[PDB]
């Protein structure tokens, strides 16, 4: 086993919910939403600009009924309160021009469209920091090909995306309580 390790040196929980943060300090904070484009409302996933912010508790959970969330597995990441117009917590990511953007959605989507996340491990740290893959369709499974990066729009919206040059760099701080 090669656990899910969070920023505290303690495996993991599989269901449980950790705040999203940056290794580098002075990256920004956690993960939160944003209303951008044509949205109704806030479903857009964005870090926060406020270095001192931990932004939204985040849950994540794996494919498995384990305790833990072991290496390599898939993961759906959900906000513990996410906005009252998403029909669910789990994000999900939507193809568009420019390419694929991680978002909310005001429906409840299937498991194939939420399960789509995978951590890796960063090599050269001595915390636990990992990268966010993202997971599209080998047309009847999956691969984990592309990374999640930061996309600040013109409004200044820190949007997660999926990404070429700079994948982010996340530590998971568990958090005092999700609901």
């Amino acid at each position: 086993d090669d656990d899910l390790v969070d920023a505290e040196g303690n495996l993991v929980e599989n269901g449980g919910t950790y705040y999203l943060l940056p290794h580098i300090w002075a990256h920004g904070g956690g993960i939160e939403t944003a209303k951008t484009g044509n949205e109704p409302c806030p479903l857009t996933v964005v870090r926060s600009p406020n270095e001192v912010s931990k932004g939204e508790p985040i849950r994540i959970s794996s494919q498995f009924l384990s305790l833990f969330i072991p290496r390599g597995s898939l993961v759906a990441l959900g906000f513990a309160n996410p906005p009252s117009c998403a029909a669910s917590p789990w994000w999900t990511v939507v193809d568009s021009p420019q390419g694929p953007a991680v978002k909310l959605s005001q429906q409840k989507l299937p498991e194939k469209d939420i399960l789509v996340f995978k951590f890796e491990k960063v090599s050269h740290s001595n915390i636990h920091v990992y990268k966010l893959l993202y997971c599209q369709h080998d047309e009847e499974d999956v691969k984990c090909d592309q990374y999640i990066g930061i996309h600040r729009d013109r409004n200044g919206n820190r949007r997660l995306v999926v990404t070429e040059e700079n994948p982010l760099e996340l530590v998971l701080l568990k958090a005092k309580s999700e609901t």
